[PDB]
C-alpha cells in the first residue's frame, strides 16, 4: 500500500463532473474544481485545468495527471508549512501518508489549524492524539473515511485500508 493507492480508495474515480461530500464540484480523483455553485464556472476551470475544451469529461489518463500533481502539491505544502513540517519529519512512512491524506482533503490551513492533535502525534501519544482527532467536524461529516485515517495514525500499519 501506499499514498497513491490509499487516497485511490478514499476519493475513489469519476470521470465526469461530479459534486463532493460537501456539494462541490469535483472530478477524477478527489480532484476540487471549484466552490462555487456555477457549473459552468466549474467547466471553465476544468478546461483550463487540462489544456482542452472538455465538456465536463475527461480520460483516466487525465484524471491521473491530476492526482500526480495533487499528491506532489499537498507533499510541497506540507514541508513548506512551519507548523505542519515538523510533524511530518517526526512520523514513521504510514503515518507520513495519513498526514498527507487529511492535507489532500482539507487543505494545508485546515490541518493545521489542529494544533493539539499534531503536538499529540509529534509527541508520540497515539491513543490520545486519535481521541482528539476524532473530535472534530471531519470525523463528524466523513466518519469512515477518518477512521481509516485515525487506525493508520494509532496504529502505524495500513490495516484499516486492507480489504477494500
Ligand atoms: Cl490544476
Ligand atoms: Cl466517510
Amino acid at each position: 500500500m501506499n499514498i497513491f493507492e490509499m487516497l485511490r480508495i478514499d476519493e475513489g474515480l469519476r470521470l465526469k463532473i461530479y459534486k463532493d461530500t460537501e456539494g462541490y464540484y469535483t472530478i477524477g480523483i478527489g480532484h476540487l474544481l471549484t466552490k462555487s455553485p456555477s457549473l459552468n464556472a466549474a467547466k471553465s476551470e476544468l478546461d483550463k485545468a487540462i489544456g482542452r475544451n472538455t465538456n465536463g469529461v475527461i480520460t483516466k489518463d487525465e484524471a491521473e495527471k491530476l492526482f500526480n500533481q495533487d499528491v506532489d502539491a499537498a507533499v510541497r505544502g506540507i514541508l513548506r508549512n512551519a507548523k505542519l513540517k515538523p510533524v511530518y519529519d517526526s512520523l514513521d512512512a504510514v503515518r507520513r501518508a495519513a498526514l498527507i491524506n487529511m492535507v489532500f482533503q482539507m487543505g494545508e490551513t485546515g490541518v493545521a489549524g489542529f494544533t493539539n492533535s499534531l503536538r499529540m502525534l509529534q509527541q508520540k501519544r497515539w491513543d490520545e492524539a486519535a481521541v482528539n482527532l476524532a473530535k472534530s467536524r471531519w470525523y463528524n461529516q466523513t466518519p469512515n473515511r477518518a477512521k481509516r485515517v485515525i487506525t493508520s495514525f494509532r496504529t502505524g500499519t495500513w490495516d484499516a485500508y486492507k480489504n477494500l
